[PDB]
């Protein structure tokens, strides 16, 4: 019904997305960038999408190409799955408290790509979230949101009202986008 | 059921409003001020009202009297259509992204007129939106919201979080008020 | 009794004023500048003058010449109608609230032309009030008051205490001048 | 002739107002908030109203609900007693010196509710006037003036030019409103 | 179904709370601190809880101990009534306009106690709301929200966007928390 | 009816005042300080008093003692002539434009001496108005107003809104006090 499968093969990466807007949060993400997997699993779950993401890319360089190519492909899938956008709420927004952090996202499924990202503390422009695998540079958060909005052809406004921990700040933003999309894609019982 | 017809005849203008709160966005606006027609059509549609507005006024002077008299009459209609306000959500709010602009409105159908308008950039106090007909001076936006709130006897808080284009800033505010009213006037399944 | 008819024919304009200081607000103004007509109708009415103004001028250029020539002729009429100024209150002042705006005017019918205009927000030096006809540039308000005072040979002090809307700010000033003149021209039962 | 009796029963308070605009200052106020009684007795007397106010409310909470409900009911009475407002002065203003304090009020009985309150020193936002009974928090002064203006449907501008004592500052404002109303409601021998 | 009865007996106070999350706003509060009773009645009603609160404490000292012990016990009741939190919306937020004041609350029923309180004007750190009984010091508002969040084990973010009257600022915050909880505790038809 | 004759003999001066509050501006002033004579003639005339002032003092020293003793005696006369103050307007105020200068005075005939003087430009604290006789130091203006208020037992607030010429600034203040007294001492047809 509201499903899309997108395959995107570049010099740098190979991506497969399966998206259902009308899911129950059945989510499986494997990009080779485990913090990014965690963020897209939060996005898929909190959006009540069913979402499969399989990505392999040039992580010897760093995560950037894989992260960007995945967000492009996911945006393309969102736009294709929304189709004509008849009968939906269209507007959605969500506040996400995560301990000390408060984030917000507002969306308009307008067919007019726009992204505005504000309030992220300056330390996230050079922060690395590093474990035993490929690390995640938080400067990429803005890039993920612009790539999603640009390829879904939606207006996406993401705000950090305040926060300190880069993991809390990043995860609250992904969750806020997720819950804002959930509200916007839902059938509107009056239109 | 939740309907009002208001006729308001002054030295300056003659207004007829037909409002149904429980509509599907059947909207027809003719004020002689075409940008204002566009804004009240957005307000009527995004509120899921059925709304007819016919206004003729002294536009040789400028739009102000017609715009104000229309907003007074529309506020009066909203207040009459709400009646005793039994069983409604009462509170409503909506964020409207419009490209670079983000606006917000929050309402309390409290029977206590109040309007607070903040964040509109200073250039909108002397901006004109001009086409082939009677122009619209954006300084009037505040006046429209105060006139609506004062005559509906509601609390209306309109915020521009940020924005640049005066058309985007104005339309996002009208749409935000519209979606905030829609949520507030809806039956509350628990009261 | 306290009446004057002034005819003023220049290269730019042709003006006829009929003024009675002891009127009941019977006012008819036609200058070809409809916002100016509105302001002089407010001035004539709020002053309890009987006032007829017929002006035709070079509005292809803009309203300035017609507005100035009218204010000169009206000032001349006021001064002629006051004559020897025996037995009048001489001093008058009035506060005019107009929604968010508060204006004040104080007059001394002293035979010593002086005008002081203060507190008008800076945006009124480049604001246009535009309808379907010849527009009104609010920068002219100061010019109207100086032309009135200079030709009536009176002291006129006009103050904007605060305000935002250029129509409210302009109309409150004309009304304040009107009510200040009304008080000053009235017979003083003790002199 | 220009009389109104208003009864207003809420969960929080029970109010009866009897107002005559054409009185001689026959005033009796009992709200359970003795400083408020003093202020409305000054307002009734200085306005040359005949005014009876009987209010009982939830003063166990604090004076706010009773003070607000009384000001709403009094505003409603003022608006009803003014009726069509034919033949009145319409505009009124008064300066009240009270020792070190100077206050001013200006009114327009315009049918367009507006209140602007300026110049009150910042200490009155957290001052308590306390005796042997229910105290009066001076932060409520603004609320009283907005409630009066909103329900009488008038423009009310209240200014503190300067002052120090919170009792002098509050009483000078009530007296200024009182004398401004007195002038505005009076028959205008020329309209 | 989602009910809790909490009894909390300390040296300073004796508290009984009966809470039903799935109520219709049947609320009865008696703490001996009547402004606090008013705030918890607003919280219970606006949350559509059924809520009984009976508290007696050492109000000879001041309200603080009773207010804190009540908020602890109420938080404990909320956490117990939520149980495993299966199938709920989890996130909730609400804007409350109250005349000049705008407040907001956002909650995450995360099992991770956190409270952030921002934007309350500095005068509320030393304001007293006083009637004929035990007064309420507004500095305690922060303490109530931290005690609720800490014992319910939830994330609670309370914001004052702007406001002046301490009663409006306090009541808008309690109402915002109330409506945010209502949304968060509701069954989520998709999880 | 409302008359007083005051004789005041000090080491420094000998003063006789004859004052009628209900005069037609029959004024004769001789103090030996001709600019002061001019100011009290303006005060007497503009107040519609009948006023005779004869003063001789130690002008070899300077005008100060004579000016002060005269203002004391005049204040005493005003207070005695007002008597019980039954049936008067009590409050009065007047704006006086004098070319570039605007002054204001507000009075309350309260029996509570108070004077507040503000806005006089700093150059008037060391300006001399000098002719062919005894000069007048404008620093004395404040002293005259305090001496009048203190001995009449009235509240007198004198303001210079703006001005440049010390003669215009001084004369506008005396005239403003004069017209404010005139309004305040007049019978109030409603009390
Ligand atoms: O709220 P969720 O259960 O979707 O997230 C789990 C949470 O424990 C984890 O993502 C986290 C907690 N702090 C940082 N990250
Ligand atoms: O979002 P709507 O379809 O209600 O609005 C139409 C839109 O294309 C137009 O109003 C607009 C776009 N930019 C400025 N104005
Ligand atoms: O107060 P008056 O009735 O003279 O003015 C009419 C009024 O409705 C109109 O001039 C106006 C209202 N807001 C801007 N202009
Ligand atoms: O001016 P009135 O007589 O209406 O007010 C009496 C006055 O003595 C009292 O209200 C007061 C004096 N200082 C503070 N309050
Ligand atoms: O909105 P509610 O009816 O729950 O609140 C009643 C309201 O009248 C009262 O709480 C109030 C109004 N201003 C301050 N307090
Ligand atoms: O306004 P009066 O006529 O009372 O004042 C006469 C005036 O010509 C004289 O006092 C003056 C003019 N400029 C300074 N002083
Ligand atoms: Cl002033
Ligand atoms: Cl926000
Ligand atoms: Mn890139
Ligand atoms: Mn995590
Ligand atoms: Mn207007
Ligand atoms: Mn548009
Ligand atoms: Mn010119
Ligand atoms: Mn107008
Ligand atoms: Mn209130
Ligand atoms: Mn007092
Ligand atoms: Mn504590
Ligand atoms: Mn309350
Ligand atoms: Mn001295
Ligand atoms: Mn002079």
């Amino acid at each position: 019904s509201r499903r899309a499968r997108i395959e995107r093969r570049t010099r740098e990466s190979d991506i497969v997305i399966e998206l259902d807007l009308d899911g129950t949060g059945q989510v499986a993400v494997d990009t080779g960038v485990p913090f990014y997997d965690h963020m897209l699993t939060a996005l898929g779950s909190h959006a009540s999408f069913d979402l499969t993401v399989r990505a392999t890319g040039d992580v010897e360089i760093e995560a950037h190409h894989t992260i960007e190519d995945t967000a492009i492909a996911l945006g393309t899938a969102l736009g294709q799955a929304l189709g004509d956008k008849r009968g939906i709420r269209r507007f959605g927004d969500a506040f996400i408290p995560m301990d000390e952090t408060l984030a917000h996202a507002a969306v308009d499924l307008s067919g007019r790509p726009y992204c505005v990202h504000t309030g992220e503390p300056d330390h996230l422009q050079h922060t690395t979230i590093a474990g035993s695998s490929v690390p995640y540079h938080t400067v990429i958060n803005r890039h993920v949101f612009e790539s999603l909005a640009a390829n879904a052809r939606i207006a996406l406004h993401v705000r950090v009202l305040y926060g300190r921990d880069p993991h809390h700040i990043t995860e609250a933003q992904y969750k806020a986008v997720a819950r804002a999309l959930r509200q916007a894609v839902e059938p509107d019982p009056r239109v």
